[PDB]
Parts: C-alpha cells; structure tokens; sequence
C-alpha cells in the first residue's frame, strides 16, 4: 500500500518538495523536504507575499514565474535562490480544474 | 491542509513518481505519474524481476543500480529506458531504518 508517511519518506530521500499554488485563495502549499530546501519558513502554507519575501531580492522576477497565473496546461518552469543561498528548480503545470498550479521543487545541486 | 489527492495532483503536474524499494520483501512501490513515465505495468507494486524485465535489455545494468542494496545514507542515482522508449532519472537514498531505499523518478526530457 501507499500512505502519507511513504510520500514523506520518498520526498525526503529525493530532497524534493511538492507544491500547489492557488491564486484564488492566495495560498501556496508545500509538502516534503521544504526545510532541507530553504523553504521551511513557507511550509506548510504561505501567502504569495511571504513567498516573494523569501526569494533573494535579485531573483524575484524568477520567483514570480511560479505565481503568475496561466491558462490550463501551461508549463511552470522557474529557478531561483531563497534566503540561505540554495537554488531550486520549480517544475509544474496549470491544472485543468480551477485556476491553480502544482508541481515539484528540487535542489539544482541534484536536478537540472 | 495536504492530503493524498494533493500529492497525486502535484506529482502528476510535475510528471514525476515516488518509489520505495524494499529488498527484504522484494517489493518496489510506485506512487504518482507512473503511467506517464512508462512505469504503468509496475504500479502500484512489483517484484524486482518485473522491474528488470521492463527495462530495455541493454539498460539493465543501469536499472540494477536502483535495486542494489547499499548502506544507509548511500545515494541512489540511475538512468535507464523502459519498454516504450522513455528515459527516466531515478534519484533517492538508502534510508536509516531497515534495509530500504526511496526517492523520485523523473523524465529526463524535463529533469537531468
């Protein structure tokens, strides 16, 4: 079988987190290795303002590429550093139902 | 909050799957975008023999790098094609508890 602990074990092992972005509710949700990735202050849920504030200031254009609304099926690809210094790659898509995006965030030291 | 549907949504959006390998029980478990990745025949759970059989024959040395037992903390990094032709990257680690590994599997068309 598969459960919530299995999800966290695999995410932790990979050093990856999952994210869902809901502009309607101004809620970014994280699950998995958020702390390891420098995203600890944002987890389990944060506002778009909190998200932008954690990005290195010079990387905030790239951070915004995650939050920018897009039509369903639109790829989300972004890379930026947060306070602490580590660069992560965000990859996902705008979903079919609602105006929402979801995906993975990974350390670029392991994923490109 | 975060639940099982949120996990599947984010995994699906990223085109990624999670895996746990338990050599003690000869059980490889998958969760997420297994079908999209060519791993559909293995999901939700398979034997090591089923796993090897799905690899392209010439890629079976690389496939084995996933299943090979290692000491806790040992990185798992492998890349190989399965029947159908698509190349995926497997990244994870041998866990602290038991003799088990876990991680992510991703399409190399998106992740390197």
């Amino acid at each position: 079988i598969w459960d919530a602990t299995a999800t966290l074990e695999a995410l932790g092992a990979a050093d990856v987190a999952l994210w869902i972005w809901e502009p309607e509710t101004d809620r970014l949700r994280l699950n998995g290795a958020a702390r390891a990735l420098g995203l600890g202050p944002l987890a389990p849920e944060c506002s778009s303002a909190a998200f932008r504030a954690l990005a290195l200031p010079q990387d905030r254009a790239q951070a915004e590429e995650v939050l920018k609304p897009r039509e369903p099926g639109s790829e989300v690809v972004a890379r930026f550093r947060v306070r602490g210094g580590e660069t992560c790659l965000w990859r996902g898509v705008w979903l079919e139902e609602g105006v929402r995006a979801a995906g993975v965030v990974a350390p670029e030291t392991k994923f490109s």
